[PDB]
């Protein structure tokens, strides 16, 4: 939640982030 946009790296297997 919040934020999920601002991301980094060519390469993370995290996309379920929610905290």
């Amino acid at each position: 939640k919040f934020v999920i946009f601002l991301d980094v790296k060519h390469f993370s297997p995290e996309d379920l982030t929610v905290k």
